[PDB]
Formats: C-alpha cells, sequence, structure tokens
C-alpha cells in the first residue's frame, strides 16, 4: 500500500546547510519544432522567452520560457545569461536542428510506455475560465475541467503533446 | 539554390516573430509543479530531501486508485501550515515544486522501472537545480554515493554537473552566475 504520513516524514532528512540558497530552477523538454512551441508557451500559456542559446556545432538551440515580466530581462548579455538562469520554475525547450523536417520524427510524452515523466503544471486562478479561452484558441485537450472523475482539474498538450495540468491551488484539497 | 533547404536553427528574428505578448488572463499563472514517477517513494524522499534539501511540504494519497503523491520544494519547514486545507492550498500555489507520484507496488516489482527520457524513446531531458558552487556540491554528492552522468569537468562544459536520482531521472547542477563564461 502506501506510505504513511510518519513513515513518509521519517525517510526526509532536513537540509544540510551546504544545500543553501539551493533552487529549482528548470525542468528541460525537447521540442520537435521551435516556432509551434513558442507561440504555444508565449501566446496561449502567456509565458515570456527569457533567453535563447545556439550551439552551432551540436546544431542544438535552447529556448528559456517563464513567468516573468519581459522588462526585467537585462539588455547586457552575460547579465541576461545569470538572470533566466537563476530564475526559479523555467522551462528549457531543447530544439535539436532538423527535427522539424523529419516526419518519422517525435518526441514521447512519458504518459505511455515506457512511462516516467508524467506532466508539467500550471497554477491558475480559475480553471474553468482558463480552459474556455483555451477551447477557443484551439488547444487540445486530455481532460477538460469537468471530464471523469476529478472535477475542475484539466490537462492540456502542447505541439509535442507533453501533458500540462492547469489546476486552481484553492480547488485542489476538495477535488474528485 | 533549388531543393528546399534543411530546417536549421532559428534566427534570433525567427524566435521573437513567434512569440506574442501575454495575455492579461494568464498575468497570474504560474509554473507550479514538473510530475516525474518514482519506483520507491521512501528512496526518492530520502535522496531529495537528504541529498538535495528539499522539503517534502505535501503528501497526497488515493487508495481506490492505488497512488500517492509527494511533493517537493525548496521552502522552509516553518511555513507549513498546520490545517490539511490550507496546506494544500499553500503547497499546491508554490512555484517550482516537483510532484512524485508513486504507484502503488513498484517498489516490489523487481521487472520494473521508469524510463528517463534520454534514451530511445527520448522525450523529458532533465531538471535543473542551480547552485553557488557545482564543484564544492558535486564533491558532496560524491561522498554521498550519488550517481554522475557528467561530473564538473567531465566533457566540453566544464564547471556544470549531471547528476542522477534513485530512477536515473537525471538532474543538471549549475551556477547561473559562471554560465556565461561556459563554451
Ligand atoms: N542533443 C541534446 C541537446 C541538449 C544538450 O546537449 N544540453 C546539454 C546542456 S546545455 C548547457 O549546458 O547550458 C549552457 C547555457 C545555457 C543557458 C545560458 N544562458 O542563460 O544564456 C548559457 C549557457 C547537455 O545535456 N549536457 C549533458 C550531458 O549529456 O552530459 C539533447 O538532449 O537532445
Ligand atoms: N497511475 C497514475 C497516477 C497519477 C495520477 O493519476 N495523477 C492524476 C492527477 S492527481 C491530481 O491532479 O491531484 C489531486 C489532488 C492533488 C493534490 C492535492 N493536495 O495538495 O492536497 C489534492 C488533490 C492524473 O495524471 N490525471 C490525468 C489522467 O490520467 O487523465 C500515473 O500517472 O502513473
Ligand atoms: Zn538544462
Ligand atoms: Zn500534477
Amino acid at each position: 500500500g502506501g506510505l504513511t504520513d510518519e513513515a513518509a516524514l521519517s525517510c526526509c532528512s532536513d537540509a544540510d546547510p551546504s544545500t543553501k540558497d539551493f533552487l529549482l530552477q528548470q525542468t528541460m523538454l525537447r521540442v520537435k519544432d521551435p516556432k509551434k512551441s513558442l507561440d504555444f508557451y508565449t501566446r496561449v500559456l502567456g509565458m515570456t522567452l527569457i533567453q535563447k542559446c545556439d550551439f552551432p556545432i551540436m546544431k542544438f538551440s535552447l529556448y528559456f520560457l517563464a513567468y516573468e515580466d519581459k522588462n526585467d530581462i537585462p539588455k547586457e548579455k552575460d547579465e541576461k545569461i545569470a538572470w533566466a538562469l537563476s530564475r526559479k520554475a523555467t522551462l528549457e525547450l531543447t530544439h535539436n536542428w532538423g527535427t522539424e523536417d523529419d516526419e518519422t520524427q517525435s518526441y514521447h510524452n512519458g504518459n505511455s510506455d515506457p512511462r516516467g515523466f508524467g506532466h508539467i503544471g500550471i497554477a491558475v486562478p480559475d480553471v474553468y475560465s482558463a480552459c474556455k479561452r483555451f477551447e477557443e484558441l484551439g488547444v487540445k485537450f486530455v481532460k477538460k475541467p469537468d471530464d471523469g472523475k476529478m472535477k475542475g482539474l484539466a490537462f492540456i498538450q502542447d505541439p509535442d503533446g507533453y501533458w500540462i495540468e492547469i489546476l486552481n491551488p484553492n480547488k485542489m484539497a476538495t477535488l474528485m
């Protein structure tokens, strides 16, 4: 069965002083087509492209997306890099050059075998109004808010089919 | 030239051409979690809290569906509310949390293991933690028996590391104030 609350806590340790100031900075996902992904994360989800890095020899680019005010992005190159990479909760989208031309290529979202990663999740003020707008924009849904068992929780998909949970923190406790 | 050239990297201009300003309806959206399935929650809780210094900020159990959820984050333990409902609203409104999904029974199934996304079929790559000193953090990780994908001075990007958790998910260990002098 599951762990009890006491057992789970016994498995946890206090933060060592050496981990002071550590922060969970990014989640990296590979994207087939950066044009489609950038449109989705900025226009549909409202994130900001805070940094773009290109690696010509290794043939890939990185796009960092985050919920930051665009006016906070530093102008200087090195300051910009340090600022973007010290923001909490960023998405690092990796574009391996040439995948958009390969009709037989697609990335795996982790929700069918083999499974592992499941989804990223965005907290919103109102799951119903967010999803009504997503519907109007033609967003693909795994789960609309009242579909299935948990009412008021949704799962949408990005252009690669990665699942994105849409949740209201103040309604999670009464889910079902 | 005649044939349509292969797609390559986007120019900075091409990338910005696909970006739209944020609609006001999304102004309070936040990136709250990354969900990873874990084979054994005991090993994962020990790793994330003892090795990486994260805090268990919420635990959820779903008896009928036979799974539990463990939320880990870099939060002060004293900020965790006492009441069950207040605790949930607070934990699920924190930015940058990890949601660990334990499907009951995987820990005793010797034929089972999750996939980390870095071998066929690929998708997800890694999570990343920003630290003040990659070399000192990785020296400690080595002392603790942490599995590495890339030590700080391994490969071309010196000063950047990748470690793995109990399920083999990759975790980047980076110092944001030195990333600009990489390459
Ligand atoms: N073919 C690869 C491409 C992605 C890739 O190679 N990423 C590398 C870290 S980049 C990186 O180090 O990031 C460097 C940087 C980022 C952002 C900035 N900035 O803020 O501007 C500046 C510099 C990597 O994973 N190395 C680990 C290993 O396999 O051992 C893939 O995963 O599909
Ligand atoms: N066998 C599954 C288990 C994990 C699982 O099913 N999680 C579901 C969201 S629970 C959830 O969203 O959350 C319900 C809740 C969480 C936290 C709190 N809280 O903070 O107390 C309260 C309530 C999910 O992925 N649903 C989409 C689908 O499969 O169609 C798997 O993915 O491996
Ligand atoms: Zn990364
Ligand atoms: Zn989730």
